[PDB]
């Protein structure tokens, strides 16, 4: 109710500020230019205010040009400045305030004076004329009840307009309103889980009905919602309200689960709010309101949408944080909530991170710059010096002492007046830095990883993973150009992101290759959902991962709260069949269904099953391999599962030169560890053939390496920090000798 | 079909107005707003009747695209 | 050495802060140096400007408050939040008690700080 | 003055902490007899994870015991 409430004064008002900015060659509408267009119209009630109070036209001009300054500006793009619309959002306020329903030229000096920061506030604190002061002179110078209070109401908010517009809900609104047009079936039903937004769904409706949006159908009819908190004695009071709702003929009724006569013969046009979980528990079983609802899919909007909702409310939080907010925030504030929020939905998750966001950088930027602080400081010793002289009777100092302490009270005023005038000057626009920030402290996501722009990421990834996982390049490659392919969108989107089958010897590096590339994506190295197969072998033991059957009482609920995480499975080739029918429907469509009846989603999850099967036969170029490999893996599994796969990973053997890579990888690795004492370890390489040949099988390939390294290694490290520091801050040289392990103590 | 809403805009707008200028003591100019208002609200009666009067006189007959649709 | 020489209903069941910390009776608050910040970054906000503190009993809850109120002495806290008293209501003062509470709102809506 | 909370006598609380680990495999045997392999890898596994070798979020170790 912008254009709706202002007068033709106003809009006169408003023009003059708009083009004096183009007199003044300001690039924006600061809160001065209002100031010298309410001057220009000297016929709306804040003329005769101003002229009570012997404030004249060209006294005000010269008193604001001083404090503005002179510069160039840009051609078009004559936005508001972020104190501009606190006026014209405090103008409502105060017309609300006198019982009023317009907002004239007598309001916007009202707002204009309760700012107490921009330009156009000083000038009217110059002229001893406050909030106080100006507030009388403008005073001076001018059924239903059972229903209606046994519930609470919604049309009578709406009017009032308090509440921020529904915007972005127009798809529901017409369905709702179709749906309250039929005959038959005339109580549609709001289903959607607890987080989407169901209560706010009625909100939007009764919003229209002011706007006289709603055909006449559904015109002048008051929407009423009936809580669950004020539930044999209390069935006394609703025999009332129905017979008072069918006398009536306009009442709505919105509830969120005796009612079965009212809704059969179509004498209560109630709403529902109840989820998609009890709809076929205490809906569907009863035949009596089965045939009398219609149930309505409600969810989330999706990311186009809420960057166009975060425009709408844009002026809203520009207004109680003075902050300009620009469009490239907007997008990654949404972009950012959807991507690590994952518990409360869309959109309540996109509106207080921006509101941190500008509250953190007003909260930073309102400060002191080290200038007021020692002023203040000296004012106050001089009045304590000055009030302990009095006591002492010692009246020589104390003139002195109040001709000190007023030069510092005009020097005080001018530092705040010209540090004032510094930041009316600049603007402060909020960027993704600023977000970015803020989301880093929920989650704790380096802020290394956030601000990455997602385009170096992907090409450096083939690097990224050869740092955990050294040697078998074609298994990186691989993987690397099929993780990509559907990242760039030539793969289907419904599709997750990969499917890839581990083939190979035990303890070659599966695990470690699945968390490095966990760790490379998604910047989390717990986000990884590991599921057992191996508990999974009976028929009964198929309702564990997709959800429990009524009436009795895993991957499903794991997978909501953590939609980005990388499956592992654990010997796939040992499990139920109906397991595989069941992998199948996510590889195929992409999201399943618990027995609640919730959707969860896997378009983000790279789906890895590791297989044992084909081990015996490597033991015993890449491509041919592969293929040879490929005609045994059909033998035990289903034909058409392997179609499905994007790619099948086979694993090489270790060889002598590659575990010497590895002991080095975990020397290092340890060190990091130690960066707290600044201990500097290096092994030599007859150390690392000496401790490799100890554990060398190539049945349990790597996994015999941390047992000697922590045996030999870490052993005699312990008993050296544990001497008192002896070796702190120092250099530690590891060699072999031949018949034991020396250890020679440098510098460093 | 974009022809009332216009018109009941103009008559809110100028029922604001004549609000507003109630409140200020200037009856001079109220006198143009209420006959401004008369004369809106008679030509949004007349509009409002001639565009249900064509309503009337059609027919609306559901076809097989929306049932399809 | 000598011989040379407001709201009060809202007040009634609650004890003000900046009061006593104006004194410096009380040992001041060192330490909690994060935790004023984000009660001011949180009071600063449109939506959801009603800080809750959650935690056991035992790592301190109350005396969070003080610190708040010690700020407004040390000329700390900004212009948003300068000169605003900090009033605790007492849990153990509580039909009758409905009707003194519909008062203290009154009050403290009209007082603003 | 902390001695006279918990009852842990004074010989105990005043300790280095530095000599009492590295001294662990002699203080084991003096209750336990026999089965010197089973001393020793528990005394070299618990003294890595407070010399800080291991991951703080993990606890101080875990072993599993088997036989009769
Ligand atoms: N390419 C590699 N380079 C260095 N170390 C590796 C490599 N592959 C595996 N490792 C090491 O193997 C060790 C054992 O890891 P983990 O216990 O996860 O088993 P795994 O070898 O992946 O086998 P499995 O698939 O049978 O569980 C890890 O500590 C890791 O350091
Ligand atoms: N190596 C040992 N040195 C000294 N005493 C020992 C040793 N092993 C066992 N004991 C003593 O044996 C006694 C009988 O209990 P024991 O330790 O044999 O069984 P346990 O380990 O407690 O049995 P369970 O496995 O059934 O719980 C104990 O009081 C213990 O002091
Ligand atoms: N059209 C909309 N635009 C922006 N935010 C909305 C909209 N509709 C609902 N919301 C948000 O949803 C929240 C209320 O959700 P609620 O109705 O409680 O969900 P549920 O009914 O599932 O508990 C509000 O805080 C509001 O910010
Ligand atoms: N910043 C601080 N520095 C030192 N001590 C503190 C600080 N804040 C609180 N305390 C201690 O906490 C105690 C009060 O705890 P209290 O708030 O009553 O805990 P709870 O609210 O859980 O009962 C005081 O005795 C005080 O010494």
């Amino acid at each position: 109710m912008l254009f709706g409430r202002l007068t033709e004064r106003a809009q006169r008002v408003l023009a003059h500020a708009q083009e004096e900015a183009i007199r003044l060659n300001h690039s924006n509408i600061g809160t001065e230019h209002l100031l010298l267009g309410l001057m220009k119209e000297p016929e709306g009630i804040a003329a005769k205010v101003l002229e009570s109070f012997n404030i004249t036209e060209d006294k005000v001009i010269e008193e604001v040009e001083k404090l503005i300054g002179h510069g160039q500006d840009h051609v078009g793009t004559l936005h508001y400045t972020p104190r501009a619309k606190k006026v014209i959002e405090l103008s409502m306020d105060e017309a609300r305030k006198l019982h009023h329903n317009f907002v004239g030229t007598e309001h916007i000096l009202l707002g204009l004076i309760r700012e107490n920061e921009g330009v156009a506030a000083r000038v009217f604190a110059n002229l001893d004329l406050n909030i106080t002061k100006a507030r009388a002179q403008v005073v001076k110078a001018l059924n239903t009840p059972t229903l209606d209070s046994l519930a609470r109401d919604l049309t009578v908010i709406a009017k009032d307009g308090t509440l921020d517009p529904v915007i972005g809900r127009d798809k529901e609104i017409t369905r709702v309103i179709e749906v309250l047009s039929r005959r038959t079936k005339n109580n549609p039903v709001l289903i959607g889980e607890p987080g989407v937004g169901k209560t706010a769904i009625a909100e939007g409706l009764a919003q229209a009905i002011v706007n006289n949006e709603v055909p006449e159908t559904l015109k002048d009819k008051r929407v009423m919602s009936l809580d669950m908190g004020t539930v044999g004695e209390f069935e006394e009071r609703l025999k009332k309200v129905m017979e008072e709702i069918q006398q009536a003929g306009n009442v709505i009724l919105f509830i969120d689960l005796i009612l079965k006569p009212a809704l059969a013969r179509g004498e209560l046009q109630c709403i529902g709010a109840t989820t998609l979980d009890e709809y076929r528990k205490n809906i569907e079983k009863d035949a009596a309101l089965e045939r009398r609802f219609q149930p309505v899919q409600v969810d989330e909007p999706s990311v186009v949408d809420t960057v166009a909702i975060l425009k709408g409310l844009r002026d809203r939080y520009e207004a109680h944080h003075r902050i300009n907010i620009s469009d490239e925030a907007i997008e990654a504030a949404v972009k950012l909530s959807n991507r690590y929020v994952s518990d409360r939905f869309l959109p309540d998750k996109a509106i207080d991170l921006i509101d941190e966001a500008s509250s953190k950088v007003r909260l930073k930027s309102h400060t002191t710059p080290n200038n007021l602080k020692e002023i203040e400081q000296e004012i106050e010793k001089v009045k304590n010096e000055k009030d302990a002289a009095v006591h002492a009777q010692e009246f020589e100092n104390a003139a002195n002492l109040r001709d000190k302490q007023t030069k510092l009270e005009k020097q005080y005023e001018e530092a705040k007046n010209e540090w004032k005038n510094a930041q009316n000057g600049m603007s402060t626009s909020l960027s993704e830095e600023d977000i970015a920030e803020v989301i880093a402290g929920w989650t704790g996501i380096p802020l290394t990883k956030i601000n990455e722009t997602e385009s170096e990421k992907l090409l450096s990834l083939e690097d990224t993973l050869h740092e955990r996982v050294i040697g078998q390049k074609d298994a990186v490659n691989s993987i690397s150009k099929a993780v990509r392919r559907a990242r760039a969108g030539l793969k289907d989107p419904k599709r997750p992101i990969g499917s890839f089958i581990f083939l190979g010897p035990t303890g070659v590096g599966k695990t470690e290759l699945a968390r490095a590339l966990a760790e490379s994506m998604f910047g989390d190295d717990d986000a990884m959902i590991r599921v057992d197969m191996s508990e999974f072998m009976e028929k009964h033991a198929v309702s564990r991962l997709v959800g429990a059957p009524p009436g009795y009482v895993q991957l499903t609920e794991k997978v909501r709260r953590k939609p980005y995480s990388v499956i592992l499975f654990d010997e796939i080739e040992k499990a139920h069949p109906d397991v595989f029918n069941i992998l199948l429907q996510v590889l195929d469509d992409g999201h399943l269904t618990d027995t609640k009846g919730r959707t969860v989603d896997f378009r983000n999850t790279i789906i890895i099953m590791t297989s044992n099967v084909g081990a015996q036969e490597l033991q015993d170029d890449y491509e041919t391999i592969r293929k040879t490999m490929l005609k045994e893996l059909k033998n035990s599994f289903r034909p058409e599962f392997l179609n499905r796969v994007d790619d099948i990973i086979v694993f090489h053997k270790l060889t002598k030169e590659e575990l010497k890579e590895i002991v080095t990888m975990m020397v290092n690795k340890l060190t990091n560890r130690l960066s707290e004492q600044n201990i500097n370890i290096i092994v030599t390489d007859k150390a690392k053939d000496k401790i490799a040949e100890e554990g060398y099988d190539p049945e349990y390939g790597a996994r015999p390496l941390i047992r000697a390294i922590q045996k030999t290694i870490e052993d005699n490290l312990s008993e050296l920090i544990l001497d008192g520091n002896q070796i702190e801050g120092k250099k530690v040289t590891v060699d072999h000798d031949g018949k034991e392990f020396k250890y020679d103590i440098a510098e460093q």
